[PDB]
């Protein structure tokens, strides 16, 4: 839709949560309450979002989906992800992309096992501030449940060393408010009930999630979300800009998941479909990338300034192993241990490598040791990361020193 104008400050933000608790819902009825009280907002129906024939298929989200929407503070690019325990690689690469996020959590059925797993998750890999959004209360008579499903997700937060006590937590329906905007499109705040509470939300998401300081004088790093053809354009690959700043024209360098880095020019910058004169640290973009094919590039690659960054295959890590009461592992691990390690949009298998001396690493234990990945990424000392095998979260841990 044309020219991409910078009014006001850009902040990325998403809906997480277990499934089926009213992630998408809620999505929707953001940009249509929005839309009433800005007019550069589109709105995003149901289908708009889960739109892909295998969610059609499945009836669950699959693939993370970006909406735009504003307040008069505020633009938004806000990643809806799904919820379905078998699609947790897809949340984390959505949590990647969040400077914040709205924990999505049913008042009928409180907390649940992705409700944990998400916020463990959003944690190694960034996501500072989570606002809850508990759906569904036009579902619950009973104010003393309510209560207890607040007070068990305040906890659960705390668990994670969120600010549980500290967090909104709003309460409404995503659904009646989606259908009053249905009903009248032009519905303004303070005329029902419902839309009000996604306005509490709005509220909530302007005032308590902070606009990140960001740095664009460094080199350009964006890690890599997605990457798909458009016919006619050619190939290109989305993410959330961490730092520097990128134009058409720029030569960039495509690194990790290949045996070596190559390099491509930038011939399109946009977000949400408008052109962008320059992409800058936080933009949420979709960069064109000539001479390369969508077998070329791919999700969890980072495209940076190049020369800036050398992938990394091994490192040593310090590692909170997860007790099976928090969905980890029954029993431990040894050395040529082979699990899969999230870093923001990456995932790659890597070898675990223990000293001399530790045989055994138990769920529970706090441990440091040496991981090699099988392919290079973009890593970084201090980066978080989280550990995953046979389909479930088994670990979560930070790299502490880079060794290759
Ligand atoms: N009664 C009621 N039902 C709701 C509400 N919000 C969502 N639902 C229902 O809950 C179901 C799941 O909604 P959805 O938005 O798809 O949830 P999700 O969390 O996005 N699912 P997933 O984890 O697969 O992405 C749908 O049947 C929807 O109609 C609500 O406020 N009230
Ligand atoms: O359709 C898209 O998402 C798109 C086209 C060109 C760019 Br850059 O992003
Ligand atoms: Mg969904
Ligand atoms: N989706």
């Amino acid at each position: 839709k044309g020219e991409f104008v910078r009014t006001k400050p850009h902040v990325n933000v998403g809906t997480i949560g277990h499934v089926d608790h009213g992630k998408t819902t809620l999505t929707a009825a953001l940009t249509y309450v929005a839309a009433a009280e800005n007019p550069n907002v589109e709105v995003k129906d149901y289908g708009d979002i889960d739109k892909a024939p295998e969610e059609r298929a499945r009836g669950i989200t699959i693939n993370t989906a970006h909406v735009e929407y504003e307040t008069a503070k505020r633009h938004y690019s806000h990643v809806d992800c799904p919820g379905h325990a078998d699609y947790i690689k897809n949340m984390i690469t959505g949590a990647a992309q969040m400077d914040g996020a709205i924990l999505v959590v049913s008042a009928a059925d409180g907390p649940m096992p992705q409700t944990r797993e998400h916020i463990l998750l959003a944690r190694q890999v960034g996501v500072p501030y989570i606002v809850v959004f508990m759906n569904k209360v036009d579902m619950v008579d009973d104010p003393e449940l309510l209560d207890l499903v607040e007070m068990e997700v305040r906890d659960l937060l705390n668990q994670y060393e969120f600010p549980g006590d500290e967090v909104p937590v709003i309460r409404g329906s995503a659904l009646l408010a989606l259908e009053q905007m249905h009903r009248n499109p032009k519905t303004r705040r303070g005329e029902n009930e419902w839309v009000d509470k996604i306005w509490e939300l709005l509220d909530a998401i302007d005032e308590y999630i902070p606009t990140p300081v960001r740095d664009v004088d460094k080199p350009f790093l964006m890690p890599v979300e997605d990457v798909f053809t458009i016919t006619g354009r050619g190939t290109v690959a989305t993410g959330r800009i961490e730092r520097g700043k990128v134009k058409v024209g720029d030569e960039v360098e495509i690194v990790g998941l290949a045996p070596e880095t190559r390099k491509t020019v930038v011939t399109g910058v946009e977000m949400h479909r408008k052109t962008l004169q320059e992409g800058i640290a936080g933009d949420n973009v979709g960069v064109l990338l000539r001479g390369v094919s969508r077998e070329e590039v791919e999700r969890g690659q980072v495209l940076a300034k190049p020369g800036s960054i050398t992938p990394h295959t091994k490192f040593e890590a310090s590692v909170y192993v997860l007790k099976k009461e928090e969905g980890g592992r029954h029993t431990g691990f040894f050395s040529g241990y082979r699990p899969q390690f999230y870093f923001r949009t990456t995932d790659v298998t890597g070898v675990v490598q223990l000293p001399p001396g530790v045989e055994m690493v138990m769920p529970g234990d706090n441990v440091t040791f040496t991981v090699e990945l099988i392919k290079p990424v973009a890593l970084e000392e201090g980066l978080r990361f989280a550990i995953r095998e046979g389909g479930r979260t088994v670990g979560a841990g930070v790299v502490t020193k880079i060794l290759e």
